[PDB]
């Protein structure tokens, strides 16, 4: 059982949504020994921005005949997909940031959402990812934001994260939310829960 | 005469239709507006910084006025920000959609310029209630898409996460007059997004002239 | 009443010591020039952008009025740095050595403000013969260093390439009236570095009462 | 053989120094099929600077109390320190600029000069690489800043470079150098020439 982690949190052990996700990963690691986890912080550490040579690369017509310097541009997204591709679990905390996502994790999605890597196209498009699943943490100052929630359509952090997500092929994916920053022990509850199984 | 702030959001350069689209506003405006001031603020072909901890803690600081000098160096880029905001009396924004959303620099951005006692507030009535700072502004938003059907009506509305969710975060500042201009199908291209280019631009020249 | 153009290079922030004597030089100074101009330019604690293959397109483009706006945007970012330099009377760049060197953000800071035409010249006498463009600034350079030896005579004076590069890269746009002021022993600490600290002050102060 | 290629040139195509280097890298595996290269982006990517959270976990007193979050901190770190370890021979290409090199190559230094990892103290300092050497590909606006050159002591580039490296335990360094930007021709067949053995 192979988990990648994904931290979208700038801060370090006041936060919630890191504390939370690890929670359940040591959880998840005492009820499945055998499991490896594997972190990619995208929240203390700056991840690079798509740049208009990632475009150049990434949409390139003939990947075969990319340039040294292109897969040098693509170097980083190849390897932040890879952890994807040997992972079974994804999770992913994250604060909401104005009714979004911290802008590094906006930055990880754009790097691993590949034309024929993650995705293809025949225009219709096609995920490639398959047999993965995914698990949101993830906490907001405020309350309502979700299902059936006061603020619910403001709400473009979590229901993004799964249409990005979909695109790709992750299509089970559980979102764990703490509000009011009681919350966030009926999601550590709700999280040991779900690691025993 | 309004005075405008443009933000553009594509890492692309001439190559930008969404870019591209927002300077044909710009021009335009500038041509019916000889004496407007328009300032630029390159969020995608510069990496912003993203908020990190020390951003947090500085902007969020019970006391402001008692940050160290160091803490106001966490702030010093967000306080530009916010100024060139409260500067102008237009807000153009260019972006792309970029998977669902917008390019990470613009989201970079906007962590920047929503601000506590800056550009918003809140009263404890307990439960906080929130407060927006900015009046009297107008935001503009010109964005390019690869595929067809974002649009209000469309069969990917749902999927929409770009210009409606910039909306939402210019609400909760105060920015409530929120116009979107939407360029569709730049993957394809063709004939049908060289319309869809032709109704951006007659569209862009209208607001323009009456700006 | 020099104005003062203050650039910090430390990631650390009340525990920088090449900070902490900085601002102890600038409100020495402040005191003796209560009208004084100090503007305060982050490049420690604020990821300062790496010059790109588009920064050198611009900069070097043989027709510069002709840039592209996606071009001017590409050199937004160092025209402001540059221009806080002209504002300047002296630069006060505060910085750690690290790695023998400067930290990366530092020298990010000169890459943006060395710039073709702007804060440097050249003509061809075939053979490019190089010309500084500022004039008239004078600058301070206040450094805090782990080891020992790094100054002049000292036993590691070669391997240092921190403050004794600094002096030849802002000599090459016009600034050679350079000061150095250096505190070394801070990983040892004990009370040799407290000497060193305290020597560093007075240093300063001195220089802050007749600058 | 394995070699790490660490690039510092943010230009990709029209960049001598990028070039020369893998002009010396295609003849390298000619001569040695066997060999292995791994490429460390450093100019078309930006490779983050030292931060005081990096500061605090690089010299924490009891490494192995590091907190999740501070492990995160060095991640990067760790994979770029890592890539060093696993290298036989580091090839690195850089411009001049400034009279010293492009910032993202400061910051892969500052990335991997690690206490209790590539030096130790006991203070004295002490290197902990070994059995490593480096080959310095470098390219140069103008003249003179090689050995005995008029402008020698202005070069805070290649010279700072064996300084860094000496002090990690890397003291077998070759640089050379192209300038004037004939003396192209000459690196490329000194390059090839080295190579070749
Ligand atoms: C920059 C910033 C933006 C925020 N935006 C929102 C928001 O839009 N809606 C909300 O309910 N809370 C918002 N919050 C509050 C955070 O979501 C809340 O503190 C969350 O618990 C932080 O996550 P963390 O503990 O993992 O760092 C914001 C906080 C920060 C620092
Ligand atoms: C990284 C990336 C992600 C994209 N994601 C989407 C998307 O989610 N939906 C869509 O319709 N088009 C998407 N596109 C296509 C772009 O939106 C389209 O090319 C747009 O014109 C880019 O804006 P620009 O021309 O101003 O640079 C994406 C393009 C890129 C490069
Ligand atoms: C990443 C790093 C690299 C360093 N390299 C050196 C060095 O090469 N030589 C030295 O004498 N001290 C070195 N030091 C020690 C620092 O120079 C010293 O702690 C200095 O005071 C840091 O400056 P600051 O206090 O303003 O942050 C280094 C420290 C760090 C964190
Ligand atoms: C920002 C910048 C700074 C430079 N600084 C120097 C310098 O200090 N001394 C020098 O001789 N050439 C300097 N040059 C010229 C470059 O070193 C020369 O173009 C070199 O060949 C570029 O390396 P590359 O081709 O691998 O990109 C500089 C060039 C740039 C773009
Ligand atoms: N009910 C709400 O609108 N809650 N919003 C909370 C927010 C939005 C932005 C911030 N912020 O602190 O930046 O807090
Ligand atoms: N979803 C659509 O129908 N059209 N958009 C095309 C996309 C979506 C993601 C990307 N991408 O390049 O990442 O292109
Ligand atoms: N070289 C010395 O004698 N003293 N300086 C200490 C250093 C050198 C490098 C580092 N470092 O932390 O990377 O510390
Ligand atoms: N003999 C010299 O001083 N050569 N210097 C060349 C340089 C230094 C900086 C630049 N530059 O273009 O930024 O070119």
């Amino acid at each position: 059982s192979r988990i990648l982690a994904v931290h979208a949190s700038p801060r370090g052990e006041r936060s919630q949504s890191r504390r939370l996700a690890e929670v359940f990963l040591a959880a998840y690691r005492e009820a499945h020994p055998q499991a490896r986890v594997a972190r990619r912080e995208v929240g203390r550490v700056p991840l690079p921005a798509v740049t208009e040579a990632f475009v150049a690369a990434a949409f390139h017509p003939q990947p075969e005949q990319r340039s040294l310097a292109m897969q040098a541009d693509l170097a980083l997204s190849d390897q932040l997909v890879g952890e994807l591709f040997d992972s079974d679990l994804l999770v992913i905390s994250t604060p909401m940031y104005n009714f979004s996502v911290p802008s590094g994790l906006k930055a990880w999605i754009d790097q691993i959402v590949r034309l024929g890597v993650t995705f293809d196209f025949v225009a219709q498009y096609r995920p490639l990812l398959r047999g993965k699943r995914a698990l949101i943490v993830t906490s907001r100052g405020g309350h309502g934001f979700g299902p059936g929630g006061e603020n619910q359509a403001m709400n473009h952090a979590d229901p993004w994260l799964r249409t990005a997500l979909g695109f790709i092929g992750i299509d089970e994916v559980t979102v764990v939310a703490a509000e009011g920053e009681d919350s966030c022990d009926e999601a550590e509850q709700r999280l040991l829960a779900l690691a025993r199984s």
